């Protein structure tokens, strides 16, 4: 249990800020602020993590979702990050993400962006 | 607001069952049972959806996460589905997913599976 | 060797047409015409396939790339399909794809679309 | 035309080596040696790139495929990299990839890995 290791404030390579609390049971709850795209201020996030990971030096699997609607803007889209927490002096959360926009059925083929974010405790 | 359209029981092409409640504010809460893989019985899910989608015939963006730990099994992994809800006589949730396993850093390159699920209200 | 099974004309769910020749050694060579997006007429494709697949009922792994430049249009982008050929009465090529556009570094995070195409010998 | 910029020997973060020749018309031809996985020695690659990219500081879209069969090993799989070439003092090819294995239809849901490689001219 990396409840303590995961809970807190994280930053990715784009300058985004992820603030999360990890629950004893597996819950992730917090806010996300993107440095890029059709986004301003904080958005609600929720997710899950493996509260009893392997002890053989493997990372801790986790994911979370942001729907890009808040009181300021609605980008009609949602991103999910799937990845793993790796603890130790330079802790990191290494993720891949899928960002789907609402589209018509004719445009569904171009609905989803894919990328990768690395979160650290500094920067 | 597709709160009413999304809330309920869904089935995908693999025979999996997703039971979800959509909150007025954007919350998704429920359980997921996979017909395949290292999984048995129900797992907690949480996510988010766009509670005020475009009215121009576009779908409703949403996502959710399952960490594959419950009282029966721990597969040290998490899947996130990112996609869109499309309403109407044959309602569907069309998704793409990322399934990350906890790994050592040497094996991180083979940590993440990707696929696509289509959920319907029947089958 | 599915050289014979793969060589020919394929159609996907979007109405696109893939014409391919499979070489004895693993080569794929042909043309692709997309029914959607910033594309008109035929584009060059090249790829590779497993010329000696498992005989245990598994599919045949393959991939290919199109750069979306031809004599009519340049969409400054390239798609790669990765997937498998499955033979038998209803032969199919089941793929997932990545479509990267050229972008500035500031916009690289939104450079890549992801989707899934299923190709059949009819429609 | 980054024919000259792309042609040559590249290295990724895993210690893999990509040797490529870019043709005037858009062709990519070469060999790939993976530092990881079920692979030994060199494998054939083929792909495509945008031979007339935008001049507004955007990268050059490209992709390529390796089928993991050579005279030493057959891993019944293929990877496609989709990405962009960025020129200048620290040139890079930034990619995302899809690695599909041949599987039975029952196991198709776990056929495809996804990741990201960054290639540079040194290391």
């Amino acid at each position: 249990r990396d409840e303590a290791g995961i809970t807190g404030t994280w930053y990715n390579q784009l300058g985004s800020t992820f603030i999360v609390t990890a629950g004893a049971d597996g819950a992730l709850t917090g806010t996300y602020e993107s440095a890029v795209g059709n986004a301003e201020s904080r958005y609600v996030l929720t997710g899950r993590y493996d509260s009893a990971p392997a002890t053989d030096g493997s990372g801790t699997a986790l994911g979370w979702t942001v729907a890009w609607k808040n009181n300021y803007r609605n980008a009609h889209s949602a991103t999910t990050w799937s990845g793993q927490y790796v603890g130790g002096a330079e802790a990191r959360i290494n993720t891949q993400w899928l960002l789907t926009s609402g589209t018509t059925e004719a445009n569904a083929w171009k609905s989803t962006l894919v990328g990768h974010d690395t979160f650290t405790k500094v920067k």
